[PDB]
């Protein structure tokens, strides 16, 4: 049931190292993964493990912050808002395939809000 997960590098995309995805990485990226409700946003879906042969036939779009942490240590984006878009795919992802006051739910809103407060100002 687990599709491939998206893919992290590519030789042939033009890569940059802006200001702004060395801090998404630096600063964003890392305070999120130690957060304590990170831990089911560091990894893909394992729709196998989680008996939950629906999500994949659902959510078209994967994303989570394991795939965006090998992207932005492999140079994957051209500017910052590709990463911002990225987790905000993961974010709706969990909105979708969830109800609102959900245990997961909650633990996205959690983070997102952190999310939306650390980008909020972002380097020059
Ligand atoms: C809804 C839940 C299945 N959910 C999810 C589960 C995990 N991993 C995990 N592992 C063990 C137990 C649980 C668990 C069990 C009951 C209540 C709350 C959590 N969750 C990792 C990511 C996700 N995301 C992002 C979703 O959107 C959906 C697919």
């Amino acid at each position: 049931m687990n599709p491939p997960p998206p893919e992290t590098s590519n030789p042939n995309k033009p890569k940059r190292q802006t200001n702004q995805l060395q801090y998404l990485l630096r600063v964003v990226l890392k305070t999120l993964w130690k957060h304590q409700f990170a831990w089911p946003f560091q990894q893909p879906v394992d729709a196998v493990k989680l008996n939950l042969p629906d999500y994949y036939k659902i959510i078209k779009t994967p994303m989570d912050m394991g795939t965006i942490k090998k992207r932005l240590e492999n140079n994957y984006y051209w500017n910052a808002q590709e990463c911002i878009q990225d987790f905000n795919t993961m974010f709706t992802n969990c909105y979708i395939y969830n109800k609102p006051g959900d245990d997961i739910v909650l633990m996205a809103e959690a983070l997102e809000k952190l999310f939306l407060q650390k980008i909020n100002e972002l380097p020059t």
